[PDB]
């Protein structure tokens, strides 16, 4: 198990562009193209990120290298935060990959406003973290996915990936 395997697991594989959780228009593995109800408009950026005139429909290398780019973007986006680096840096690989999976999912800001998961998570207080993340709106709109994740911060280990 690794970052991009988690996140492909979480994420899924879909070549045409759908909706995801929340409604944006998004292809690919989680790739994001808009918060616009305009699919034209998601068209528009779906063709401005891969560099050709799709039609909405992208092949799997494709959409693999637009996944590589987002992996990437998660963690310099953890990098240069402030907030965010100081977790990270504090962490084992394992847990470091739920810290990228959640700002993969939510974007870095998103992430540097969870206080006080970020203070358990430094302190190595893992069920406190662990009770602390679920009591957020991620976890109650995606909250498979969150347990996942927290399941992953609390233990340091796969296991939640682990038969998926
Ligand atoms: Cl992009
Ligand atoms: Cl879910
Ligand atoms: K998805």
């Amino acid at each position: 198990m690794n970052i991009f395997e988690m996140l492909r697991i979480d994420e899924g594989l879909r070549l045409k562009i759908y909706k995801d959780t929340e409604g944006y228009y998004t292809i690919g593995i989680g790739h994001l193209l808009t918060k616009s109800p305009s699919l034209n408009a998601a068209k528009s950026e779906l063709d401005k990120a891969i560099g050709r005139n799709t039609n909405g429909v992208i092949t799997k290398d494709e959409a693999e290298k637009l996944f590589n780019q987002d992996v990437d973007a998660a963690v310099r986006g953890i990098l240069r935060n402030a907030k965010l680096k100081p977790v990270y840096d504090s962490l084992d690989a394992v847990r470091r990959a739920a810290l990228i999976n959640m700002v993969f999912q939510m974007g870095e800001t998103g992430v540097a406003g969870f206080t006080n998961s970020l203070r358990y998570l430094q302190q190595k207080r893992w069920d406190e973290a662990a009770v602390n993340l679920a009591k957020s709106r991620w976890y109650n709109q995606t909250p498979n996915r969150a347990k996942r994740v927290i399941t992953t911060f609390r233990t340091g280990t796969w296991d939640a990936y682990k038969n998926l």
